[PDB]
């Protein structure tokens, strides 16, 4: 690319795919540099002066390093977009799509990553209950969240969606979104699904993540 | 102002949007809520707020949620510069990766230990989550680095944000000076801002004792 926009991640993070998603409905060309986190590539001395929380995604807009998912899909539709559709300038929209957002990082993710970072750091393989319990804990928020409205902020797609909804993608690694349970979710990941960009970019390395993490488990909860 | 905060002192969450109320010069209404008596839990209250969750802001009619959220809107709209939370979209992006960190991160090591105590009067808590949240300081420790404050060398929200979250910790874990330098020399230097320890430091003291005096068992 000529963008001078690069992108470091991985295919299996949701949370990458959220910046991916990002660039594309953008219309942004990058360059896409793959890290290789089983061999450690995102602990290196070189990495870890950009991003001192070795974490993928990381950004390299023309030499402004910026890592987090939320941080990142906020700095592009700000600097990079022509209408404002995705993250609205309007302070009090604003607040609703951030809401969700912090919503996705402190309940959604917090609880999937609960039960996968043991497994990735010291091959946990055994599920307290409890864990299971906070998933279906904010799963019901969301559920409420959705309401009458077809995405998480309201009657259009925002960056609350391209945020939240890779991160619920990973969930059934852990919890089977029972669609009697959450109807309200089942449809709003199958609306999503229903925009080809987005199928395209998550469904594929979704199945992948959680086909992986589902034949690792020897016990579930109780 | 017709600002009304809902809220309770002892939520690190609140006291984040009482210290950015408070630096912006703003005026507001507090209103106590009161989660021992399920006050978050009315329809009136889910209506507002479906999260069901302090703090909770009615600026002139229009109500949102989350500490972060709500902190942000607030220098947007009232500020009269932008130190707290730059235009700068790369300034406010790091300031932005800060907020989510302390979401993400942060509160969520430590919500991990008190959620189950207040929802099923849990005392007992795994070494996990202990280790949990010493991998979230060495991460801060990190980033604090040479830096005063947490995204560079002015206050921001960043610092708001993460300070109060960070004097619930020890209700679960001793905050060594040893091990974490910076850590706690960005906790002393917070608290030589007059606004911030009046604030913060006597319900931060009040949640840790509380916390502390309930656990059988601290990890291994
Ligand atoms: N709040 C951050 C989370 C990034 C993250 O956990 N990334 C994982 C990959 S999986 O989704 C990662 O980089 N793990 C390596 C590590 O933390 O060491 C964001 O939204 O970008
Ligand atoms: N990400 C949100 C966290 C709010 C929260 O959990 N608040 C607690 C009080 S403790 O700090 C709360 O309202 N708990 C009641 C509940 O969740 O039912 C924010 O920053 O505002």
């Amino acid at each position: 690319s000529s963008s001078g926009i690069v992108l470091y991640g991985t295919d299996l993070s949701p949370c990458v795919r959220t910046v991916k998603l990002t660039l594309k409905v953008l219309n942004l060309d990058y360059e896409y540099k793959e890290v290789n986190l089983q061999a450690g590539e995102h602990l290196s001395e070189e990495y870890v002066k950009k991003n001192p929380q070795h974490t993928v995604p990381m950004l390299d807009d023309n030499g402004t390093f910026i890592w987090d998912s939320h941080a990142i899909a906020a700095y592009l539709v700000d600097k990079y977009a022509k209408s404002d559709e995705l993250y609205p300038k309007d302070l009090a929209k604003r607040a609703i799509v951030n809401q969700r957002l912090f919503f996705d990082a402190s309940v959604i993710y917090a609880s999937i990553a609960n039960v996968s970072r043991p497994f990735w750091i010291n091959g946990v393989t055994e599920v307290p209950q409890e864990k299971l319990d906070a998933v279906h804990q904010g799963l019901k928020l969301l559920e409420t969240f959705l309401g009458n409205s077809p995405y998480l902020a309201g009657d259009s797609l925002t960056l609350a969606d391209l945020s939240t909804g890779p991160t619920v993608s990973a969930v059934p690694a852990a919890v089977d979104i029972d669609p009697a349970t959450y109807p309200k979710v089942t449809a709003w990941l199958d609306r999503l699904n229903k925009l080809p960009y987005y199928k395209e970019i998550n469904e594929a390395p979704a199945q992948s993540y959680v086909a992986f993490l589902r034949s690792k488990w020897t016990k579930l909860g109780d």
